[PDB]
């Protein structure tokens, strides 16, 4: 980890403190060069700790003459790599492109070093250990590092752009996976300037992205619009407003398995979303979601909660009969039990439930069948992780699935018990219902609002919640177990004095008062420490802390419920069949425009 | 609609592709259109998905020499302007003025253009498909693009400023009919410097409206105050205040019967409540408030205090006598019943009671004598969604009107069950009696206040809380039907258990605890389950959310109280009779000002 990077970097540092070649190479000591250059027994193959060569010192600290001083001395340490593990295959030209001396390169150049080297070392891999991922060909260094003169002479001298390092990217890719600065957008263009005799635009990396799905999934919008300019054809301009085209072969992705959009939305990072209001994807996704989007999730919102509130009405005409044992005892409420299997499908009204619960089997394997699959088909932490995708309704959907068919297996053998997989089912698909809020604007934010406050602000005020709730039922437990239980039972054991201070923790319940006997005094006590410090402070601290939390993470859930609207665009398509979604955009082959489908706006400038 | 103008525009792209002519013209070769003119038999006349000519694409890209060799070819085709749906009457005199180029527009006045050609098409209509306005005729699109050579050049060659295209409007109103520019007043005063040989500024348009009415319909204050500048006269400027005279003849209409100020305060757009700062309107506004509107309002305020007292009183002394049947029935307490029409007036409080209930029903009818008509005057989704001049207040007035009418009717024929009109009636009479808090300072902004909430977040909220209400009623009816209901009764059946759970919900009755008997231990979870999500963070989050909107739209009500207070002023007169409500402003007649009505201001400036 970073530890043994630090101790690599202390032991390197001591090889060159050590050797009085590398020390002089290091602070350009030019008269102990002549001298140790001079004599024939000094050995011109030594090596650092990481297996550094003297040209490697000699560009790390920029000694230019040091450096030619050592090439006048031995050629034959230009060729000569590292050999350790965090530098496996720097060489000193590496060290000399980034450290951005033009001299120093054409004097590794001048003398024929290797312009392919792979540097496939631990530092320069995509970690996030590594501060920066600059790949590993001298060429995607060049690039990054931002010096067109020094990446002009290396494909002056070679440099063979369709080049693949560790996780499959060429160059393109490495400089997409760049903070974003202004000569970005000119390296590009330049490096596809020298594109000139499949193209760079069209390789995939490892993970099978091209640079334009690796810029829709990291973030970029800058790289993003500078490739749209690219792939628009401006119609006409005619006054104020013109009229452009966009191609949209690498956005839409009808073809391919895994597409664009999809590759947006389904991303960890955050800036992904400020992709789906660039100007072709903001309107591909609105056209989407007004013409084909939002009427069938209307029918499919209208069809769920059909098949919840048939769910609703086959659990409240659930068989009950009378209770065929005895109570005889006090404190025991219970007169209807649980039907057999024999006596529970006899009647008319008993076939109407039947068929009624059949239908509701019948939901539970048609959710089951559209929904296991894609635990599998993306990440099931990215599935559920996520919030645009809708991770919590999914998890709660599968929990009601698993449940309703749980009580199918208890009603089919006769098991006791079915109020509770009624009662989570029950509770669980009625709350799923939320997820088809999301393509209303008045219901869609306050939804995630209300996700982001369970997930947020709720835990950390239950967690020091159920330590007051432990306290001061224990308190309440010790005041009153010297106490009749008939006169006051809030507290009569544990269990329900938990219960108690919790039903009283949030007011629900009155304080207990009893006013024809003698309560105990440190209850008085007590409840008003637990009326202070409790339920005046932290039940009024809740609402503050939501009213501090909402006007700061409001500008993020409205510009999330825009992205998440994307998504349930994109899960609607290729899960509807392909009949009730034609092709977005105008097609290009009755305009002889050659099999390209196209959007156009027009657009009000000036 | 937008994929029809799509499918134009790319059917009109591929004829000119198609055709080399316009292929030509287009691209500007000019040695192909030396080839082409050269040739006779090459057709002069040829036309595009549209019926565009070859003028209309060397306009529209902004060819001049090729639109010159084609005037030079043939002069003819200057005349023909297109022929199809979306273009009907464009000529490539719109495209040469649109594009904003001297020299071409002189061209093709050179050879004769039509300077009136009414371009008729569904482009140039007001849509909000389309993306400007800029008029159908050329003088308009010159008016409109910001050029003032272009547009002398055009009054230079004809160009009669009276001309109205399809809704009426001539060239002041679709100047008017603009986002603000610099130019634009420019072009105001430009255009009427060409009036000089029955107005420009008082001709209207198809809706009746004056340039004057429709900049105060749509929201422009730069406009409105240039056009005020001409129609003000500055009396003397002595010291650092000055005293100036603004002229109310276009601005309280006093003669005709749609208003200035009317037109204002009933607007959909936004911006047209900023005209009633505006430097002759809210004084105008402020001193017919304080000293006629106002008080007549506390007076109507204070009558419809006393009626709806009245309509209490004769509600709480309701007739009723003893039960004839029996009621031999546990649960059911009913000990009076409504007396039939007969002896329900006998007395003399009975009397009292009649002389009362005539007086209600005679407040009824008039209600509904003042209130039917401007359902039908104004248009009704504008008398009902306006919130500026009442519309909630408006709907449950005649809600209550016909609730009492009802009451009436059931009274006057023997039906039982007057308890539901009444109820319905005697809320909602009630409760409009804050349509009546608009005329104070202290009350106004927060009786708006309330119904932005009622029409905002309290719709969100109630819409996830009722899905809440249906699951946990639902749930705790599945916990509660196996158990004796006299034990714990707030779950018995259904509606009560969905009543009661809407009633804990919002923490007004206590929780159902019985420490007698043993309850189901899956009503502790679940309930505990109902305490965390729905009764401790939605009945505070939506405190916050309420919090995080108060802040927000806290200055959007406070504009819009002040000019609701114009719409009451504008509802009272016109409706209280002429002798209650002088002529505003200093009448000039009696100083020989030649029957104008004045308004007098000083402002200290400087």
């Amino acid at each position: 980890w970073e530890q043994y990077r630090d101790r690599v970097n202390m032991l390197q540092q001591e090889r060159i403190r050590d050797s009085p070649l590398l020390q002089a190479a290091k602070e350009n000591d030019l008269r102990l060069l002549k001298i140790l250059l001079l004599n024939q027994s000094c050995d011109f193959q030594q090596r650092g700790a990481v297996g550094e060569t003297a040209l490697h010192v000699a560009a790390l600290y920029d000694n230019l003459e040091a450096a030619t001083l050592l090439m006048e001395a031995a050629p034959e340490l230009a060729k000569e790599p590292a050999l350790c593990e965090p530098f496996v295959g720097q060489t000193a030209l590496h060290i000399a492109v980034m450290n951005q001396n033009l001299n120093l390169v054409r004097a590794l150049l001048a003398r024929g070093a290797s312009v392919s080297a792979r540097a496939t070392g631990a530092a320069f891999r995509r970690s996030p250990h590594n501060l920066i991922y600059y790949g590993e060909h001298p060429l995607s260094f060049a690039a990054c590092v931002g010096s067109e003169e020094i990446v002009r002479l290396l494909i002056e001298h070679g440099a063979d752009i369709r080049a693949q390092d560790s996780l499959g990217n060429t160059v393109l890719h490495i400089l997409i996976l760049q903070p974003n600065k202004t000569f970005a957008c000119q390296m590009y263009n330049l490096l596809l300037s020298y594109d000139e005799h499949q193209s760079l635009e069209l390789v995939p990396n490892h993970q099978g992205l091209t640079p334009f799905k690796l810029a829709g999934v990291e973030g970029n919008t800058v790289m993003f619009q500078h490739l749209m300019q690219k792939r628009k054809h401006v119609q006409w301009t005619c006054g104020p407003l013109t009229s452009t085209l966009y191609d949209l072969t690498e956005i839409d992705s009808w073809g391919e398995e895994l597409s664009f959009l999809e590759l947006v939305v389904s991303s960890k990072k955050r800036e992904a979303r400020q992709i789906l209001e660039q100007t072709p994807v903001k309107e591909l996704v609105s056209f989407k979601w007004k013409k084909y989007g939002r009427p069938y999730f209307c029918v499919l919102a209208s069809l769920y909660i059909l098949y919840m509130i048939c769910f609703t009405t086959c659990c409240i005409y659930r068989p009950l009969k009378l209770r065929d044992d005895n109570r005889t005892d006090p404190r025991d409420i219970t007169i209807l039990q649980q039907k057999l299997l024999q006596e529970a499908y006899v009647t008319h009204q008993d076939n109407i439930r039947l068929v009624g619960e059949l239908v509701t089997v019948t939901g539970a394997v048609i959710i089951l069948l559209l929904e296991i699959p894609d635990i599998f088909r993306v990440g099931a932490s990215r599935y559920f992780g996520q919030t645009i995708l809708g991770g919590p309704f999914h998890v709660i959907i599968i929990t009601y699935a698993s449940l309703v068919l749980l009580t199918m297996v208890m009603r089919l053998t006769n098991m006791n018990g079915e109020v509770v997989p009624l009662s989570f089912a029950l509770v669980l698909g009625w709350c799923s219902v939320m997820y088809f809020a999301r393509g209303f604007q008045m219901l869609g934010p306050f939804t995630i609002m209300i996700q982001k406050m369970i997930f947020g602000d709720l835990m950390r005020f239950c967690w020091l919640m159920a330590v007051v709730i432990l306290g001061f039922a224990s308190a309440f437990h010790i005041t009153f177990q010297t106490e009749d239980p008939n006169n006051l039972g809030e507290f009569s054991d544990y269990p329900t004095a938990l219960f108690s201070t919790f039903e009283l923790f949030l007011t629900i319940i009155d304080g207990p008062a009893n006013y024809s006997v003698d309560l105990p005094f440190m209850y008085c006590i007590t409840y008003a420490a637990f009326a202070i410090i409790a339920t005046l402070l932290m039940l009024n601290l809740f609402i503050a802390m939501m009213g501090d939390t909402h006007w700061r993470v409001a500008q993020e859930r409205d510009e999330l419920w825009r992205a998440q609207v994307v998504a349930t665009t994109v899960m609607l398509e290729r899960k509807m069949p392909r009949f009730l979604w034609p092709r977005s955009g105008i097609c290009g082959y009755e305009y002889g425009l050659g099999d390209r489908w196209f959007l156009r706006v027009e657009n009000h400038h000036d």
